[PDB]
């Protein structure tokens, strides 16, 4: 499913992304924006043999399965098929995992070099939420 911007940070907003660790909902948006177009279904393979998945990216390395990325780990106990979703929950669910690990939202390197510093409210600017 390729969301629509606003029906993106509706979604976003429902599952409670909205100041999650303290990043406001224009973040997400926009991180989703880079990662993967709004598009559920992207995958992209990693230098390393991991892939990511899904609207925003997350890769096998860490926090799926995908039975392919050797010496991996699962730390969201969840199939990487899963992050492919039409239904945005398992992608947010590990994403509030992973944006807790340490790092926050500099986990996502798209959201560091396209978001962080920028104007992010202009994601979520005109939707009805
Ligand atoms: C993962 N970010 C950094 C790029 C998304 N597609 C092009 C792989
Ligand atoms: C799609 N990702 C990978 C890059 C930026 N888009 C949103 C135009
Ligand atoms: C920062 N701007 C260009 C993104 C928001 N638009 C797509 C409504
Ligand atoms: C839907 N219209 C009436 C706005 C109300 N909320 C969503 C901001
Ligand atoms: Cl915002
Ligand atoms: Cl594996
Ligand atoms: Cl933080
Ligand atoms: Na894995």
């Amino acid at each position: 499913k390729v969301f629509g911007r606003c029906e993106l940070a509706a979604a976003m907003k429902r599952h409670g992304l909205d100041n999650y660790r303290g990043y406001s909902l224009g973040n997400w948006v926009c991180a989703a924006k880079f990662e993967s177009n709004f598009n559920t279904q992207a995958t992209n393979r990693n230098t390393d043999g991991s892939t990511d998945y899904g609207i925003l990216q997350i890769n096998s390395r860490w926090w799926c399965n995908d039975g392919r990325t050797p010496g991996s780990r699962n730390l969201c106990n969840i199939p990487c098929s899963a992050l492919l979703s039409s239904d945005i929950t398992a992608s947010v669910n590990c994403a509030k995992k992973i944006v807790s690990d340490g790092n926050g939202m500099n986990a996502w390197v798209a959201w560091r070099n396209r978001c962080k510093g920028t104007d992010v409210q202009a994601w979520i600017r005109g939707c009805r939420l």
